[PDB]
């Protein structure tokens, strides 16, 4: 076997042997095909602290990037989490307007092993982006927003922290909703706008708003993008009073209806979540929000709430490194770093008269 012959030679060149004079024994090599992260298990008498001292050398000899080395069941077992030197993705990928797609409704979120990650909002209409504060979870949503604003979409932005996440420059290109009263008015409007669009599709025999628009020269329905900076501000009802709770229940009813029924109507939800919790990322959100973007979470439960697998615990500690899940596959990718100070140019959008 190639791998066993390759490891043996590598260990012998280092005289990397235990008290019994044996080089480490390969017990198992488990590759994750989507993330390209491997679990290599070795048996030897070499202490874990010695393996850790050898990390720089083992990376070079075996041609791998070592994420971690941990002791297994016994002091004879080491488990290495690694990525092959061939599984290359950037560690920094600045946004650039050259990535903007010609096809309306198609957005790019970053780079994977073979090509870029593209999302066609006409096929997978809603996105949930989850990550710890500073991960880049929110940066991705603003990058998607910019792309859609450049394709002529209408935007609505929700931020209950006084709108500090969507400053005055965002207000030039759309409406910023900063409190629960304005959010009830917004979501009741979007649910009615969705109902009016479904009515137009049935009546005209149109599959989507794109087919509808071609039928009427002077009647052009535009894509609507709704960016929710933090889903917990709309879903977490724990400490509010009776009236605010009923208002949030009404809003949740509107969000659920929107997510489930806005597939063909060109109304897209881009949701941010800082702390995954089953009360916030419910079964209704999961059943109707197909795109998941997940940052690193050391906790298994947090990854299962977002992805319904534990792979977010395996990611390397790289800023802007995420998991992408659409359907049954989970892949690792580097997200674009979109910086408002240099990438968000409101006058370019306003010029699209
Ligand atoms: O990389 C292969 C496997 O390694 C294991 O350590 C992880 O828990 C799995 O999520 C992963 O699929
Ligand atoms: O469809 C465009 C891209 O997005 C996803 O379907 C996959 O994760 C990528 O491998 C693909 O290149
Ligand atoms: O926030 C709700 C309001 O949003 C505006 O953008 C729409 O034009 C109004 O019709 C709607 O009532």
């Amino acid at each position: 076997d190639k791998r066993n012959a390759e490891y043996r030679l590598a260990f012998e060149q280092l005289n990397f042997v235990g008290a019994d004079s044996k080089t480490p024994i390969l017990k198992s090599f488990i590759e994750d095909k989507g993330t390209r992260i491997d679990e290599i298990t070795f048996e030897s008498m070499i202490p874990i602290e010695t393996w850790k001292s050898y990390i720089p050398q083992l990376q070079t000899s075996l041609n791998i990037s070592i994420i971690s080395i941990e002791q297994g069941a016994s002091k004879r077992i080491v488990i290495i989490k690694s990525m092959a030197g061939d599984a290359k993705i950037p560690k920094y990928l600045p946004w650039d307007d050259k990535y903007i797609e010609e096809q309306e409704g198609v957005v790019v979120v970053g780079q994977t092993f073979s090509g870029n990650i593209k999302i066609d909002l006409n096929k997978s209409p809603h996105i949930l982006s989850a990550g710890e504060t500073g991960s880049g979870k929110s940066v991705i949503l603003r990058c998607i927003l910019w792309q859609l604003l450049k394709q002529g979409a209408i935007a609505y932005m929700v931020d209950f922290k006084g709108g500090v996440e969507f400053g005055l420059e965002y207000e030039k290109v759309g409406q910023v909703i900063t409190e629960v009263d304005a959010a009830e008015k917004l979501f009741k409007y979007l649910v009615d706008e969705n109902a009016k669009r479904l009515k137009l599709l049935r009546e005209s025999g149109s599959k989507n708003i794109g087919e509808y628009n071609k039928k009427f020269e002077g009647e052009e329905l535009k894509r609507i993008i709704v960016v929710i900076d933090e889903l917990a501000e709309l879903m977490d009802k724990t400490g509010v009073d009776d009236e605010t709770r009923a208002k949030l229940v009404r809003i949740e009813g509107y969000t659920s209806t929107l997510a489930r029924l806005s597939r063909a109507t060109g109304i897209n939800l881009c949701i941010g979540v800082q702390r995954p919790d089953a009360k916030v990322i419910t079964g209704q959100i999961k059943n109707n929000v197909p795109v998941r973007i997940c940052g690193r979470f050391a906790d298994s439960k947090a990854s299962e709430i977002v992805l319904s697998n534990t792979k977010a615990k395996d990611l390397p500690e790289v800023k802007g490194r995420f998991l992408f899940k659409l359907g049954a596959d989970t892949v690792q990718f580097q997200a674009f770093y979109f910086d408002d100070d240099k990438h968000f140019i409101p006058n370019k959008i306003l010029k699209l008269r």
